């Protein structure tokens, strides 16, 4: 399979371009719109990147654009572990849809936050708030891809099952990627010399949720989490043999390009994937 990248909460990890032509990565997803919901104008948050003030993030285009000539699909990711994001009715979620295919998708903005580039799809990466609307908001995206190009929806679930704010979304079987976060909760995650919580958690996921696609999110260093770090010998020795045995097998996912760098753990098990 292939391996999934968040990028955009860490100013010094490089450009989106650079992160593409690394080679290292099929899919990436940026990190994150973290306000919206509830009248709320929305904001994207890209750390010390750029500030999306006055167009300042509209250079992001350039490698947008970079990743998709190589073929590298990306995602706008919708959430994260802060904001204040929230969608407070069903109206909501049709007035953040409209808003996200104007601003991000094959509509129309004057103020589009990053640049006439046409991202792939939304990512949901919903940790704390409402657990309503999801599904809603899922529906009325899809139905953007009537008018010719596909919107593809994707999912970061945390690994317990299921899913308090993702499961009923999850439920619509509209997802095409879904990378679950094996980390930062015990039940589900690795802990020194034990696999089975893990691969438990996974084959509850490979076999109750249609998606195309599902892979395993891990943190790329042991700063990048709480809690859940896998080294990549064990991954590589213990873990993929097992979950790659799945048809619903689509690769790995990992929090983030920063900590990637710093700690070489892509470019270990690249060719395991
Ligand atoms: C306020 C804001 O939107 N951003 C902050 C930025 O917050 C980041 C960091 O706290 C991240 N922490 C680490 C260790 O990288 C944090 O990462 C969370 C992420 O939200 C969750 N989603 C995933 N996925 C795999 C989808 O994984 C978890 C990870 C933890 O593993 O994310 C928050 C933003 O939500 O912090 C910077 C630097 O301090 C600050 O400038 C501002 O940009």
């Amino acid at each position: 399979g292939g391996i999934a990248i968040y990028w955009g909460q860490n100013g010094n990890e490089g450009t989106l371009t650079q992160t593409c032509s690394t080679r290292k990565y099929s899919y990436v997803n940026i990190a994150f719109l973290n306000k919206f919901g509830n009248g709320q104008t929305p904001q994207i948050n890209l750390a010390g990147h750029c500030n999306p003030a006055a167009g300042g993030c509209t250079i992001v285009s350039n490698g947008i654009r970079s990743c998709q000539i190589q073929g590298i699909k990306v995602m706008l990711s919708l959430g994260g572990g802060i904001g204040s994001y929230t969608l407070a009715s069903q109206a909501d979620a049709k007035n953040v849809a409209d808003y996200l295919w104007n601003n991000f998708l094959g509509g129309k903005s004057s103020s589009r936050p990053l640049g006439d580039a046409v991202l792939d799809g939304i990512d949901f990466d919903i940790e704390h708030g409402s657990t309503l609307y999801w599904d809603d908001l899922a529906r009325y995206l899809s139905a953007y891809s009537k008018q010719g190009k596909k919107v593809y929806l994707t999912a970061a679930p945390q690994c317990p099952f299921p899913d308090r704010y993702l499961g009923t979304a999850l439920n619509t079987g509209l997802f095409d990627y879904v990378w679950v976060q094996f980390y930062n909760n015990p039940p589900c995650q690795y802990s020194s010399g034990n696999i089975n919580n893990i691969i438990n958690s996974w084959n509850r996921w490979t076999t109750s949720i249609n998606a195309g696609k599902i892979f395993l999110g891990l943190p790329a260093a042991p700063e990048a989490a709480g809690s859940g770090y896998v080294p990549p010998d064990v991954l590589i020795s213990r873990i993929l043999p097992e979950i790659k045995k799945s048809p619903k097998y689509g690769g790995v996912m990992l929090w983030s390009k920063f900590y990637d760098d710093k700690n070489g753990y892509s470019s270990s098990i690249l060719d395991s994937v």
